[PDB]
């Protein structure tokens, strides 16, 4: 949720911000293609998805096929993409405003 906001102690009442954190989807990019949520992994996959390679790890367990173009997938066979990370924390930064 959020903890507080200035160093004064309180409790999560005065509401401000919902439940979620602005930087909660993104545009159509830092976005899951599937899960539309925010990634916390960006890896390419042959098929040429890129997703979490959280969503994946389950995906192997009762799928090892692309969730889209059902196409074999097969893990360790992927391109991690790290310059996609940095983006995400950067734009989402400029909406923080909060190093607790």
């Amino acid at each position: 949720g959020s903890h507080k906001f200035a160093e004064k102690v309180e409790e999560i009442v005065a509401k401000n911000a919902r439940a979620e954190i602005d930087y909660s989807d993104a545009p159509d990019e830092f976005r899951d293609p599937l899960m539309d949520t925010l990634m916390t992994d960006p890896v390419r996959l042959p098929s040429g998805t890129i997703m979490d390679r959280s969503i994946i790890l389950r995906h192997l367990l009762n799928s090892p096929t692309d969730p889209f173009n059902r196409q074999t997938l097969t893990e360790s066979m992927l391109e991690p993409v790290p310059e996609l990370k940095e983006q995400i924390q950067a734009w989402m930064r400029e909406k923080q405003n909060s190093d607790h």
